[PDB]
C-alpha cells in the first residue's frame, strides 16, 4: 500500500502554495518530514532546505536536488471594478489561464478563491487572449473592498486544484514539478540504509525563474556529485508522433543524456548518466533515457559550479506540465525513488574518483 | 612548407567525430600532441585538456583556451521504418541539413555513414524544412536492424566532409570552429621559447553549447589573464555589402573589441585589446577588428570568472560557420599563431599589473 | 561477392564526372568494358557508346539503351570577387545545392573543388535561395587567379561525393542516374551467352537535357524492340503515405507500366511489358510494376521511332533521385541485370512478331 503514502505526501505538498519565492509554506513541512532521517539540517541564506547525512568511508559528497517552487501569478495591479491583474511567475502560457479558478493569498495569511475571466465574445476570432486582457475575479466591487481583504498587490496567485485519482496508476493536480519530485527525494531518503559517502539532500527554491536556488545552494556544499530531480516532458497523447513523445507515462524515470535550447541546458556527465544506467538495469528497475529539445532542471547551472560538478537528472514523465491539469504516474514515481536510493548507496569513494581526471604530466 | 603541416593537423583533429560532450577522440589526441611542450598536463573533472609552462620569473598566470567541441545531431527517436529521428547539438540550421552525408558513431566504437532526406517536391513551396521532418537514412529497414547495427539513441552524428583545398591559401571541412583554433593553439606551443609567464593552454568542452567548459575550467586555474581562439564570421562573399563583411579571409586574425547579443558576449578587456594590436603592430603581422553583432566565444564567461579576469580573442576569420562547408585561410591561421606565440612571449610580469587597478584610497 | 564487384564498377563510373554534352570520361570508359563483349562497337556523332552483338538466327534487332549524362551547372560568370556563377544542366533543384560541395572541371584537363555557399542568415525568412543567389568558393580572390587556375566560363561543375556504403545492401553517391543503369546493361553484358537475335547496347548522352541522344541513336539503328534502362523515384521515406512511395528500395527492378506528365511520356508497349513480366515471374525475379506520376526515361523518344518501336523499361528504384545523396538497393541492380539478361536470352525473332499487327485487308 505504498501507493496511498505516496499521494498523501503529494497531498500535503501539492495542497501548499509556493510560487517561486514564495516557497516557505512547502519550506517548512519539508524540513520537519526531512528531520528524523538526516544528521545535520538547516535552512541558508535563500530557503533551501538542506540535510546531511554522514555515511561510513572518510568518501565524499553527492548531492540530491529538488526544487520547491511552482509557478504562479504576481497580483500587479488592482482595480477600482476590484477586478486584479497579474503577471506571470515563470514557465506560465496563457492557454493554462483561461476559465480557470485560482487561489490568492494574502500577504498575512489567509487565501481567497478567485476566477480569471475573460471578455465575453462579443467585443468571430478566439485567439488565446492575452494576459493584459485577463483579470481575477474575487468577488468585489472595489478596490476598497479588496484592500480590506487583506490582499495586496503582490500578492502571489496559484491554480486551485488538488490532487484526483485517475484510474488506478495515475493523478492529477497543479504544481507537480517539482513537489512531485520533492516527494521523489524524500521517500528515498526514508529508504536509506547507510552508504560510504555524505549525502546532501536539498529541497530548492526559485527554479522556474531559471535555476537561481541551485545555483547557490551548492556553492556553500561543494560537492563531487550532484544528482537532480525534475518532472520531464511526456507526449505521450494523442495527435502526436511516437517520435516526439519524448517519454512515456509509466515507463519508468528518465536518466537524462540531453536537454533544452540546442542542449545547452545539460549534457549529463556521462559517466554519472552510465553510472544511473547500469544500475537500474543490474537492479531491474524500468527507466527510461531524457534526450530532450526543451527545457532544462537544476543540473544545468549545478555542473557549472566552480571547478565543475558531475551531475545528471532523473526526471519524472509529466503530462501537461505547467497546467493546473498536470499527470503523473505513481511507478514512474516509485521507481524514481529506487534509482535514488541505489544512486546514493551504490556510490562509493573509489568511483568518485574517475571524474577528475588523470593527471597525465 | 608550413603550409602542409597545418593541414595534416587539421585533417587530423577535424576526422575526429567529437560533438560537444562528446569530446572524447579530440580530446585524446589533443593530450598526447600537447604532452612535449608542458612542464605539467591533465583532463580535468569535463574532460577539459590542461597544460602548464612554467615560465623564468615568479610572474603570473596566463590562459590560453580554444573549444574541441563541434555541431552535430543527437539521434532523438528511431523509426520502426528504420530511420533515424535528430535534435541538435548547438548552433545548427536546417538549411545546412539538406541532402547531406553524416556519419553516426555508435555508443561503442564504430562508423556508419547517413543520409539526411526529405520528402520528395510532391506532397510548390521550398520552404526549408523544419527538422522534425528530417531524418537520417543508413540503409537499414528496421529499428531492428538498426539496433543490430549497434546504434542507440543518444548516439551522434556529423557532418561527413574531410578536408579538401581550395586554391592554394585557402581550405574546407566540417567541424572548423574550433578545431582550427586547437590547430592554432597547439602549433603556437610548439614555436614556444620562454617567457616570464606561467601559461596555461587549454582545450575545452562544450562551447557551442554555450561556453560550459571554460566557464569551469578558468575556476581553478584562475589566471590574470585569458585568451581565447574561436573562428569568427566572414561574410567578404557576394550579395553582402563591404559593411557586413565584419572580416575578409587571408587579412590577418581579428583582435576582438565586441561581439553579440547587443555587444553583452564580450567587450574584451581594452589593456589586452590594446596589447595586443600593438604587439601585431610592431610586429607586423597583420590583422584584424573584431567589431561584431552576432555570435560570442569562450572569453564571454572568462572574462567573468570570480574578481574578473582580464580578457581577449583572437579569431580566426571563417566562410559559411556552422555548415559542412567552413571555408578558412591557411595564413590566418599562421599569423594566428605568430601573434598568440608573441602574446604569450612579450607578456610579462610588470606588465600583468595595471589590470587590478590602482587602490586610491 | 558479386556484391562488391558492382560497387567498384559503380565508383568507376560515378567517379566520372560527365554532366550532359560533356560525358567524354563516362563514353571512354564504357567503350573499353564494352570491347570484348561485343562483335561490332563505335561511339556516333553524338557521342553514343554502340556495342552489336549478332546471335544466332537471320531474327531482329533489340536494343538497350542508358544514359552517361548526369545533371551539373555550368559557370556562367565569374566575378570580379572570384567567385563563380552557375546556371543548371537539366532538373536540378536549388534545395540540393545549399552548403554542397562541388567539383569543377577545366576546360582542358583539371579538377578544382568548389562550395557553393550562401548570403548570411542576416541580410527572418527561409526560404530556399534562388540559383541567381548562389555562388561557387574555389578559393580565390579574383578574376585573374580564377583564369589563372584554367578555369572558364562553360566549365561545368558537378557534386563531390563518392560511393559509401550503408549498411550492407545500399549505397550512397551523386549521379546514380543514370550511371548505375549503364552499370546494370554493361553487367547483363557479361553475363550474355548468345541469343537469336541482334542486340545493341547503347550508352547514351544528354538525357537530363530531355532524351536528346536516344533520340538519335535509335534512327539509324531502327530495331524491333528497344529496352530503357533507368532510375525511378522511390519515395518509401518517412512523412509519405504507402500510396506516394511509387517504389521500394529492395523489392526489385519496377517493369514500367506508364510515367509522367499525365501520363504522356510513355506507356509502355503492352506486350513488351507483358513479356518483361512473365520472364521475371516464371524465372521468380523480384520485380515492381512502375506507375508513376511524374518523370521519363529515354524510351519517351525511342517508342516514337519511325514508324514505331515497341519500347518498355527496366527502372532502378532510387530515393533522393538528382541530389549529391541518391540511395540504390544494389539487390534491384542485381535483379535488374538478370531482368536484363533474360529478356535479350528469352526474346526470339518469333515472338518480335506480334508486334507489327496482323493486316486484316
Amino acid at each position: 500500500e505504498w501507493r496511498g503514502q505516496y499521494i498523501e505526501l503529494i497531498k500535503k505538498l501539492t495542497s501548499l502554495h509556493a510560487p517561486s519565492g514564495r516557497e516557505d509554506p512547502v519550506k517548512d513541512l519539508v524540513a520537519e518530514l526531512m528531520k528524523s532521517h538526516v544528521d545535520k539540517l538547516w535552512i541558508d541564506v535563500w530557503g533551501n532546505v538542506v540535510g546531511y547525512r554522514k555515511g561510513s568511508k572518510g568518501s565524499g559528497k553527492i548531492m540530491i536536488a529538488a526544487h520547491m517552487d511552482e509557478i504562479g501569478l504576481f497580483i500587479s495591479h488592482i482595480e477600482d471594478d476590484g477586478f486584479l491583474r497579474v503577471i506571470p511567475i515563470g514557465g506560465v502560457l496563457e492557454r493554462t489561464l483561461l476559465y480557470q479558478r485560482v487561489v490568492v493569498r494574502t500577504r498575512d495569511g489567509r487565501l481567497y478563491r478567485g476566477v480569471i475571466g475573460l471578455k465575453p465574445p462579443h467585443v468571430e476570432a478566439q485567439k488565446v487572449p492575452e494576459l493584459r486582457e485577463l483579470f481575477i475575479d474575487v468577488g468585489a466591487s472595489s478596490k476598497e473592498e479588496v484592500e480590506k481583504m487583506g490582499i495586496r498587490v503582490g500578492d502571489i496567485a496559484v491554480f486551485d486544484r488538488e490532487v484526483a485519482e485517475l484510474g488506478w496508476n495515475r493523478i492529477t493536480s497543479k504544481a507537480f514539478d517539482d513537489r512531485v519530485g520533492v516527494v521523489v527525494m524524500l521517500k528515498a531518503l526514508e529508504m536509506l540504509e547507510k552508504h560510504d559517502v555524505d549525502v546532501y539532500l536539498v529541497a530548492t527554491v526559485q527554479e522556474e525563474v531559471g535555476l537561481k536556488g541551485a545555483k547557490t545552494s551548492a556553492y556553500g556544499i561543494s560537492p563531487d556529485v550532484a544528482l537532480a530531480i525534475d518532472v520531464t516532458i511526456a507526449s505521450d497523447v494523442p495527435g502526436v508522433a511516437k517520435s516526439e513523445w519524448f517519454t512515456r507515462l509509466g515507463y519508468g524515470p528518465a536518466i537524462k543524456i540531453v536537454d533544452g535550447r540546442n542542449a545547452g541546458g545539460l549534457i549529463a556527465h556521462p559517466k554519472v548518466g552510465e553510472f544511473l544506467v547500469s544500475i537500474a538495469e543490474k537492479k531491474r528497475i524500468p527507466y527510461q533515457l531524457d534526450v530532450i529539445s526543451g527545457g532544462t532542471t537544476d543540473a544545468s547551472t549545478i555542473a557549472l559550479n566552480k571547478e565543475g560538478v558531475a551531475a545528471g537528472t532523473i526526471s519524472i514523465p509529466s503530462r501537461y506540465i505547467h497546467s493546473p491539469v498536470e499527470v503523473v504516474d505513481l511507478r514512474d514515481l516509485y521507481n524514481a525513488s529506487l534509482l535514488a536510493k541505489a544512486f546514493i548507496e551504490e556510490a562509493t569513494p573509489e568511483w568518485i574518483q574517475s571524474i577528475k581526471g588523470v593527471v597525465i604530466k
